[PDB]
């Protein structure tokens, strides 16, 4: 029950604001660990919205990876596979988070720079964790980029300039799906990272366009698979894999509000479906429902493994408070609750 959980990221609004004349009267609050926002003559309406884990504008960067992944590692240290993604409306800093931040001006090393999302974060604990637990371990590193009826690998520009790619399932396992000249190079070393992190950058950043949705319309999914065999006084060798994934999300400003004026129109479409595939996926999941479609979106078949094995996944929804974007808002807030179904508590 527990293990799916939602979360919900809300922050001060950007500074330069100012110009559109947004006006934000959002508000995230933990301690309640629920988030109304005025409807606003007839103003006094507040929407209420629960969710078990809240984000604030305070909040810091490592307080939401501590509290969705500090605890999915254990489990996927322990070599369950888990999937933690980000949903909403663009530029709400999931990639920030995804793919990590970069403090102002010369800056402590990468693990110590404080701005750095959940890759980054969520790097820097698997090497370390495992020192201490002294297990041999060996690490995969994989990258995926999703573009309708089409897929490619970040990690490799070599045996192509830049073309799709077509996705084979397996007989051997019915769930399986298995993609040909998929580039997963398992990290020989956790510092050597970074050089071949940065190919990932370069070669997504450059071909956004045409295109013309990257980041904004392009999920993105970067995902590490790691090999662990420990000994023991006793032992003897145990051998367990851990495989994570980590995504990011085009936004939630499509989708539809429950009986919205635009609801499966507004959020309908061939762009529309991984969304909408990840919602009966995801919420068919919470119900316990005999047949989930898994299979309609591309996205959700590769990771039926990991959901599909025992696993954690935690749901994230990103939101911001300005006036200027009403859609992005209220597609996340439909999605989070569509997507995972609470009572609201009343105050
Ligand atoms: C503390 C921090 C956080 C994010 C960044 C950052 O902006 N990145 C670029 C992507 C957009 N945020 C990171 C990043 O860059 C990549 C570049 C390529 Cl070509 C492929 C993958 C990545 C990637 O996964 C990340 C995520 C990251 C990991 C550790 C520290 C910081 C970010 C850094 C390695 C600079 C830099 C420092
Ligand atoms: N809490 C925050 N404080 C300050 N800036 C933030 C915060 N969250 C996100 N940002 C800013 O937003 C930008 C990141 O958005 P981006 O990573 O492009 O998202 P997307 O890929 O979904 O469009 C960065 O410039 C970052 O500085
Ligand atoms: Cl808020
Ligand atoms: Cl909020
Ligand atoms: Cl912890
Ligand atoms: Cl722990
Ligand atoms: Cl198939």
């Amino acid at each position: 029950g527990k293990n799916i959980q939602v979360v919900v990221r809300c922050r001060p609004f950007n500074l330069a604001e100012r110009k559109a004349s947004a006006h934000s009267i959002v508000e995230c609050d933990p301690v309640r660990k629920e988030v109304s926002v005025r409807t606003g003559a007839d103003k006094s309406s507040r929407k209420t919205y629960t969710f078990d884990m809240v984000f604030g504008a305070s909040t810091k960067q490592i307080d939401v990876y501590r509290s969705v992944v500090c605890p999915i590692l254990d489990e996927v240290i322990m070599g369950y596979n888990c999937t933690i993604f980000a949903y909403g409306q663009t530029g709400t800093g999931k990639t920030f988070t995804m793919e990590g931040e970069r403090s102002p001006n010369e800056e402590y090393t990468w693990e110590e720079d404080p701005l750095a999302g959940i890759i980054p974060r969520t790097l820097h604990q698997i090497f370390e964790k495992l020192t201490d637990n002294g297990t041999e371990f060996s690490v995969k590193v994989s990258l995926l980029e999703i573009y309708n009826e089409e897929l490619f690998d970040l990690l490799n520009p070599s045996s192509d300039v830049s073309e799709r790619l077509q996705m084979f399932d397996d007989p051997r396992n019915k769930r399986g799906v298995i993609i040909k000249g998929l580039e997963e190079i398992t990290v020989h070393n956790k510092d050597e990272v970074y050089q071949i992190l940065e190919k990932g950058a370069a070669k997504r950043t450059t071909a956004a366009t045409l295109m013309n949705a990257y980041s904004s319309r392009s999920h993105s999914v970067f995902s590490v698979t790691i090999h662990m065999k420990e000994t023991t006084i006793d032992g003897e060798e145990l051998v367990k894999i851990g495989k994570l994934n980590l995504v990011d999300l085009a936004g939630s400003e499509n989708i539809g509000r429950s009986g919205a004026v635009d609801k499966r129109a507004r959020e309908a479409g061939n762009i529309n479906q991984s969304l909408l595939t990840l919602g009966r996926v995801i919420t068919a999941l919470v119900e316990r429902t005999p047949h989930v479609p898994y299979r309609e979106s591309k996205l959700t078949r590769i990771l039926q493994d990991s959901l599909g094995g025992r696993t954690r996944t935690s749901i994230i929804a990103t939101i911001s408070p300005a006036s200027l974007n009403l859609e992005e808002t209220l597609s996340t807030l439909e999605y989070a609750h569509r997507a995972k179904n609470i009572l609201n508590k009343p105050e």
